[PDB]
């Protein structure tokens, strides 16, 4: 897998963000994580977490996995990094997302994410409290 540069346009919720990617705006859905929807418990906190992480980044990068690269709604399915730090793992490690089902072969960081989630859970942090 490789990282490509992107520019934040706007953070949308805990697991979706609008980026300028190759000179065009695109909605990205973060791979392998499910944050609560904004009107669910921890939904606002997950939204606020992702927003601060991407807005405060000097550099955003997107990294597609080896599977299907867009969902049926036109969203890019990727790992997103802010100054070299994965947003996906950060949310799971913070207990603000659960690890999602693998979608269409995009599984590269699945074990790493499960490990972060198991630690959040052991710490009864946020969603796990």
């Amino acid at each position: 897998l490789h990282k490509e540069p992107a520019t934040l346009i706007k953070a949308i919720d805990g697991d979706t963000v609008k980026l300028m990617y190759k000179g065009q705006p695109m909605t990205f859905r973060l791979l392998l994580v499910d944050t609560p929807e904004f009107n669910e418990k921890y939904g606002p906190e997950a939204s606020a977490f992702t927003k601060k992480m991407v807005e405060n980044a000097k550099k955003i990068e997107v990294e597609f996995d080896k599977g299907q690269r867009t969902d049926k709604y036109g969203r890019g399915l990727a790992y997103i990094y802010a100054d070299g730090k994965g947003v996906n793992e950060a949310l799971v490690r913070q207990g603000l997302a659960k690890v999602a089902y693998v979608y269409k072969g995009n599984n590269t960081h699945e074990q790493l994410l499960r490990k972060a989630e198991a630690q959040a859970k052991k710490e009864k942090l946020n969603i796990w409290s």
